[PDB]
RNA sequence: AGACGAGCUACCUAAGAACAGCUAAAAGAGCACACCCGUCUAUGUAGCAAAAUAGUGGGAAGAUUUAUAGGUAGAGGCGA
RNA sequence: ACUCGGCAAAUCUUACCCCGCCUGUUUACCAAAAACAUCACCUCUAGCAUCACCAGUAUUAGAGGCACCGCCGCUCCACGAGGGUUCAGCUGUCUCUUACUUUUAACCAGUGAAAUUGACCUGCCCGUGAAGAGGCGGGCAUAACACAG
RNA sequence: CUAGAGUCCAUAUCAACAAUAGGGCGACCUCGAUGGAUCAGGACAUCCCGAUGGUGCAGCCGCUAUUAAAGGUUCGUUUAACGAUUAAAGUCCUACGUGAUCUGAGUUCAGACCGGAGUAAUCCAGGUCGGUUUCUAUCUACUUAAAUUCCUCCCUGUACGAAAGGACAAGAGAAAUAAGGCCUACUUCACAAAGCGCCUUCCCCCGUAAAUGAUUCUCAACUUAGUAUACCCACCCCACCCAAGAACAGGGUUUAUAUAUAUAUAUAUAUAUAUAUAUAUAUAU
């Protein structure tokens, strides 16, 4: 196939509002009232993604890696990946499955010994333990305080969760999540980088929903999504659309998407003659629904970051 | 404290009435008149009107709409 | 590309998320919804005649909570003038407005209101002042007079 | 002020501890109705254009200073960030400058939900959805001639520079904006109006640089450099027409545990009752 994805003229897709840069702005205020911090982050890429301003600026307690999403990521090379954050500089990697609430369990006891092994400071008479849960949009920071609420505190949920990036705004009031030992839970918006270090890590993001598709443009992952099924040889696209065999050239795969749901859409096109109206496969329609499909998981787990831990 | 009010409206009782056409199927079904309602915009703001008009909308065989007579009265009635 | 927003207008498109099963109902006159009712499920109380329950009798009746189905707290169809996002098209929304028609409009003839009104012979600049001056101080301007903006 | 940076070196620039000047918490008036659009007025403490000193100014770029407010100071995504540009994308004052010109939010309201507090009713400088002020103008005030900038070319690949590189001044072409007009064509359209179309657009700026020269560019006497015109102007009218016009005016008209198969047995325990000497026994759960 191609040996590797072209990135001539194109520019990371950064994605920095105003509702992330103010929420952002809280973190320092409120970080008098804070015991530990949780970092989520999606499995898919547990390296290229992860934001730089997390460290130099929040700093000064406890970190707490936690993977989530394990069902849509391949753990395969799981040592080799914790290897990397040990090299990185993270001791602490939990990988956890929200929507099932696999793993979950484990991290209150660590949790409370990370806290042990530290200075309260003012808060040294604080019964209470306070935990700031930090990660990029969309990798399940609601649903982790849901999952802890239901596993321990045995109640309902008390974070919306949606399937879309920005689902939290601002940073919400503490919420309790457990009963023993006594401690809550601080529900925070996904911050991204405003600078994006490199272009191929956009592309991930956006794979992984953390980013709109929309302003990347349906078509540039729909190849790049499909260019990473080549080079993991998992072709799960081919039997699940029924097509003839495994392909490279994402117009005709988006044609034969097209094709299997009946998806025509009418556009104008620029010829010598003028502009003409013609029907043709809605291949944006077919874009979003492939990558509709890898989200959900119908096409097998994936792993984005093999090149980058390889070497 | 003592009278007067359910001819508006909330609900109930008695016995009445209305719902073209098409698709469908014996549907608190769909499109869509009559009819009921009032999402949005504009006009109006001592106005036609102490809540309206134009366009655009929801429902439109049902927990539908509606005429007549009767009942529940203020420390109360009635209330999806 | 306007804009908080494709509001309006043109055109007669696709997909996704959040919330509410659907359906229906309400703040007559600023809220039609995520609010309420709702089938289904759960809790409590009652062993019985002659105006309600009821001319009924535990598979019944009354008082409530939740909101169908399904799974072991969580998903799933369908639907919504509900709140966000998007593809294509569409267009004076815009770049950037222009032209024409009708009504108001102005003049002529008739009829003829309302709020408002301490008295007024009712100018500008700077300063002052109950601290934001047509009316005070120092300068300047200054025949009278109606109509349309 | 001259410690200290700037290889040396206070004063090309930066700057310590200090000092001297200037700029816009109180309850004094009113408790008898903020963002953007449009239009902008003004200050200079000048973002761009201009003139002139210094430089760690070779030339191009730069830094700093003096003077100068006539002219200009973009379009987009989200709710300041970066996207592309530009000679530049200035700091402010003006009751948010400006809501009887208009229009998102907030100060908040009648409905509701989530998280939190409260026995409750009900609340929250947490988040979210939805959500009505109107006006006929009386008075004051007002309601029709001088242009700027960018780019390209020539000078010139010249001066300068070892090269790398790369200018001034004068002149020419083209473009944009702004002001004032127009309809021959194009276009919206048709006796016409209009732009997307076409035409015209003209003065200086005084910071300093220097001669002579006394008690040396001179708050000494003195010399030099940069130290306006155009437009408008005469005075039948009934009626009709008009490129003139709101009217007027204008122009045109040639229980727990163990065992046996939920049951049974055994032990231990607790509850209750009685009897006997707090203790012991019996019965049952
Ligand atoms: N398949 C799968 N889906 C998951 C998993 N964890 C979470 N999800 C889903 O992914 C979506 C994103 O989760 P969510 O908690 O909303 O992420 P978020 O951090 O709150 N996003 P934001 O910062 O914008 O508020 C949800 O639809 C959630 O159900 C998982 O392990 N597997
Ligand atoms: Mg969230
Ligand atoms: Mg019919
Ligand atoms: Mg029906
Ligand atoms: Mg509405
Ligand atoms: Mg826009
Ligand atoms: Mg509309
Ligand atoms: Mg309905
Ligand atoms: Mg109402
Ligand atoms: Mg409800
Ligand atoms: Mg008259
Ligand atoms: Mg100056
Ligand atoms: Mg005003
Ligand atoms: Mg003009």
């Amino acid at each position: 196939w191609r040996e590797n994805f072209p990135l001539c003229g194109r520019d990371v897709a950064r994605w920095f509002p105003g509702h992330m840069a103010k929420g952002l702005k809280k973190m320092q205020s409120s970080l008098k009232l804070v015991d530990c911090i949780i970092e989520v982050h999606d499995a898919r890429i547990p390296l290229s993604g992860r934001n730089p301003l997390f460290q130099e600026t929040l700093g000064l307690k406890p970190h707490l890696l936690v993977l989530n999403k394990m069902d849509l990521a391949d753990l395969t090379e799981q040592q080799k990946i914790m290897q990397h954050l040990e090299g990185e500089g993270l001791k602490n990697v939990i990988f956890t499955n929200c929507v099932k609430d696999e793993n979950v369990k484990q991290i209150i006891p660590m949790v409370t010994e990370l806290i042990g092994r530290s200075h309260r400071y003012h808060r040294k008479e604080n019964l209470e333990y306070c935990i700031m849960v930090i990660g990029v949009p969309n990798v399940g920071k609601s649903s982790l305080i849901n999952s802890l609420r239901r596993q321990h505190l045995r109640k309902g949920k008390a974070t919306r969760v949606g399937g879309e990036p920005g689902i939290t705004r601002a940073v919400m009031s503490k919420i309790q999540v457990s009963e023993r030992p006594l401690m809550f839970l601080l529900d925070t918006p996904g911050v991204l980088a405003p600078r994006i270090e490199s272009v191929e890590t956009g592309l991930k993001l956006a794979l992984c929903g953390t980013v709109l598709d929309h302003l990347v443009g349906e078509e540039t992952m729909a190849d790049y999504l499909l260019y990473t099924l080549n080079k993991h040889q998992r072709f799960g696209y081919v039997q699940h659309y029924g097509l003839g065999s495994a392909c490279d050239n994402v117009e005709r795969v988006l044609k034969s998407v097209a094709v299997k749901l009946g998806k025509t859409q009418k556009v104008k096109v620029l010829t010598g003659t003028g502009n003409v109206n013609i029907i043709q496969p809605n291949y944006p329609a077919a874009a979003r629904d492939f990558l509709q499909t890898f989200r959900r998981g119908l096409l097998g787990s994936v792993m984005l970051d093999l090149d980058v831990l390889r070497g």
